[PDB]
């Protein structure tokens, strides 16, 4: 029921960048979402051995989670806010793909996605 390696949080041959939008994504968006009552399933990579989901990575080929995103933001791994936003969207979409409408985990993702969209609706200007 193997777990693949978690997504990279550093890559020396990829250029780094810091922007006002990226700082905001860490300080306000991620750190606020992190505290939500429904955030806990999304704070680390899915552990298929722990959670007894041997087929998780049979289905999900581009895993993403907020722990990974947090480390990426802390590393200045991203070039721009859009790249980070893409990771959040991958995380939510993975959840919808792996599960089914109405599942408790999906209700959690739906709630977080709404809050996420609420917070990125307006970003700082650079
Ligand atoms: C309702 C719920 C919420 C969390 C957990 N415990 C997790 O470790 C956990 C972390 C992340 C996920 C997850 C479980 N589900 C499970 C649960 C939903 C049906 C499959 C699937 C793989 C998913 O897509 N994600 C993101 C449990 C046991 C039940």
């Amino acid at each position: 029921s193997m777990n693949p390696p978690p997504p990279e949080t550093s890559n020396p041959n990829k250029p780094k960048r810091q922007t006002n939008q990226l700082q905001y994504l860490l300080r306000v968006v991620l750190k606020t979402l992190w505290k939500h009552q429904f955030a806990w399933p999304f704070q680390q990579p899915v552990d298929a051995v722990k959670l007894n989901l041997p087929d998780y990575y049979k289905i999900i080929k581009t895993p993403m989670d907020m722990g990974t995103i947090k480390k990426r933001l802390e590393n200045n791994y991203y070039w721009n806010a859009q790249e980070c936003i893409q990771d959040f969207n991958t995380m939510f979409t993975n959840c919808y793909i792996y599960n089914k409408p109405g599942d408790d985990i999906v209700l959690m993702a739906e709630a977080l996605e709404k809050l996420f969209l609420q917070k990125i609706n307006e970003l700082p200007t650079e």
